[PDB]
């Protein structure tokens, strides 16, 4: 079998004498280890800085050495064996971290948050406003491109999520947009009526296990050919502070976003419709709650779900929608299909209107 390199373990910046460990496999009959200025293709790559003193572990999958003097700033690190060669990108200094995706912009305290990005090595802190994450709850993938943590006590309002490493800081603005909440079953909005609907406040012992105060459940047995079953018919508070959502914002740039916990997986058939301010003519139909993060239903975990506001409202600006008569936020579950019966158990909270 041919050698390969999975990763290189080292502390930054890499100075003369800094220990490195090449992690991979099949390091049999090593003939040379060297840094090269060549990238992408190492055919006839120069031996820019050779490593003459190194050790290999018992399973031939880890090579240890101290950085030679005169180390290149960037290029490739190469292990040349009898069979073939393996190489990996190398640079002496850390790049700043970056964040590409977050599992939710409003994670519930106590739940697990997932972040995708790059260069998560040597984490110093994870912060959100005036809150800081307990680093004992953090797990980082081996490729330093994914991490999880436990959401701490909630921030006081819209802030930046920030991951700080020894290499720098990555920031996500617009995090925890409490000012944009239109219905939370606590201080904002109210439940009006609905079949199969009951309020729930979690305490750790039963689904949804954690909750932001009161949430509402839709649950029960949903038969086949059921055209009227579960509803959450709610009064929402649409008067978001203009400092957090300008009046002239295009509705094409906004989403209705909420948290959803699906406790029991269900098959094809059951669907939700959503409509606002009684405008059934512009309802969004055939909806299955799926995570913005994964694109799929994540059974047993709170998900963030977004629906474009332009799929729900006739108005072209946020202010014009605010001026429309009424206040309702409605969700209705049916099963217009031959399939079933299905046991349903789902929870909803923290409806907000936010920019996409
Ligand atoms: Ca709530």
């Amino acid at each position: 079998p041919a050698p390969y390199i999975t990763r290189v373990a080292t502390t930054f910046p890499v100075e003369t004498g800094t220990p490195l460990r090449i992690v991979g496999g099949n390091f049999y009959e090593i003939q040379r280890v060297y840094f090269t200025t060549a990238v992408d293709d190492i055919t006839n790559a120069p031996v820019s800085v050779e490593v003459t003193d190194y050790t290999v572990n018992k399973n031939f999958d880890e090579i240890s050495f101290n950085a030679p003097a005169g180390l290149i700033d960037e290029g490739s690190l190469v292990v040349e064996c009898y069979t073939a060669s393996a190489f990996t990108p190398f640079r002496r200094t850390a790049l700043p971290p970056s964040i590409s995706k977050v599992s939710s912009m409003m994670p519930i305290t106590g739940t697990t948050v997932t972040v995708l990005g790059q260069n998560f090595m040597d984490i110093v802190s994870i912060t959100m406003g005036n809150r800081s994450v307990d680093l004992s709850t953090v797990t980082v993938s081996e490729a330093n491109d994914m991490l999880t943590f436990t959401m701490p006590r909630a921030p006081q309002g819209t802030c930046s999520l920030a991951i700080t490493t020894m290499g720098g800081t990555a920031e996500v603005p617009g995090f925890y947009p409490l000012e944009n909440i239109v219905l939370n079953y606590d201080n904002i909005g109210w439940f009006s009526w609905g079949g199969q609907a009951v309020p729930v406040t979690a305490d750790g012992t039963a689904a949804p296990f954690f909750s932001d105060g009161k949430c509402y459940s839709i649950s029960g047995e949903l038969s086949a050919w059921n055209y009227w079953w579960g509803q959450l018919q709610n009064g929402a508070v649409w008067g978001i502070d203009t400092a957090f959502l300008p009046t002239d914002t295009p509705t094409s740039e906004l989403a209705l976003q909420f948290e959803c916990f699906v406790a029991v997986e269900y098959g094809e058939g059951p669907v939700f419709r959503i409509y606002l301010k009684g405008n059934e003519a512009h309802n969004y139909t055939n909806y299955r709650p799926v995570s913005d993060f994964t694109g799929k239903t994540e059974v047993g975990q709170w998900m963030q779900c977004s629906i474009p506001l332009s799929e729900l409202v006739d108005e072209t600006t946020w202010g014009e929608f605010q001026k429309r008569d009424g206040d309702e936020l409605a969700l209705q579950m049916t099963n217009p299909s031959e399939n079933g019966p299905y046991n349903i158990e789902m929870y909803f909270d923290n409806f907000r209107v936010v920019k996409i």
